């Protein structure tokens, strides 16, 4: 007289929603390249950026032995106010990642020994 | 002596956590436009990059006939292996969708199967 | 006879699914953070590239007393389209941000009644 079937449905749809979870977690990671890949353009900027500094003025002196070059900064460089606060960025995901997996983890334990004790009721 | 009201409760959960997980494959798509958007605006920056190579010097030249003009490649554009790459990107982001949409729908057909073999035991 | 040694673990089950949920929507905003930081860069190189523009003939006059001066727009600023497009994209997610939140309440407080019955039946 147990409704192992509504249980069995009920379990089951757990590991479905587990199995779409894992999905956004591939989903998401996909989403962080594509950021990551803007920046790395981004740097390819900088350098060009720089080059047109550089550019200033060419013949602009036919009757003198000079040239004037006037290299002013283009790009505005980070070294340690971005980079700290952006390691800080990737390190919450770190830890959000390593959260997530431990209870991916036991969920799939757990998920399993429900499961286990369902077949003892009748097998 | 069933507890079915323990039972709708959980079956109802399981409904409540599909929903949510469904607005997040929403917000995903939200935070999608916004790399796919940056693009955009960084390829009308690439067209103006273009035309700081081609200011070079003016009036460099007030005793010669002549006009000194420099366009030196600015934006380096990728023409196939970023290309290549950010299909792949995409690509995997479409057979996520496509494998979530499954999990749903099973599940949705599932979620209702269950809540309607409850009402066969009491109705 | 009951099996609440199985109702324990679903319904325990449903609460770590809740639980990593959560951690998705953390991780979310973070990623917001990337693509927004992203921007604000953006904005710092517009500004170095209107004075590209300003940067034309240096010196290319030694026999005439002018100096040819053309800062010819460089960075195409969006004022309207960007902004009111922008605003929509921001306001799907606090629409979105609002009801998982209404959802999640409502899984905590259900999660809490289904446990809360479960003791009740032995307690």
């Amino acid at each position: 007289a147990q409704s192992r079937t509504l249980l069995a449905g009920i379990v089951q749809q757990q590991q479905q929603l587990l199995d779409v979870v894992k999905r956004q977690q591939e989903l998401l990671r996909l989403t962080v390249w594509g950021t990551k890949n803007l920046q790395t353009r981004v740097t390819a900027i900088e350098k060009y950026l720089k080059d047109q500094a550089q550019l200033n003025a060419w013949g602009a002196a036919f009757r003198q032995v000079a040239h004037t070059t006037v290299p002013w900064p283009n790009a505005s460089l980070t070294p340690k106010w971005n980079n700290e606060t952006w390691q800080e960025w990737e390190r919450k995901v770190d830890f959000l990642e390593e959260n997530i997996t431990a209870l991916l983890e036991e969920a799939q334990i757990q998920q399993e020994k429900n499961m286990y004790e369902l077949q003892k009721l009748n097998s």
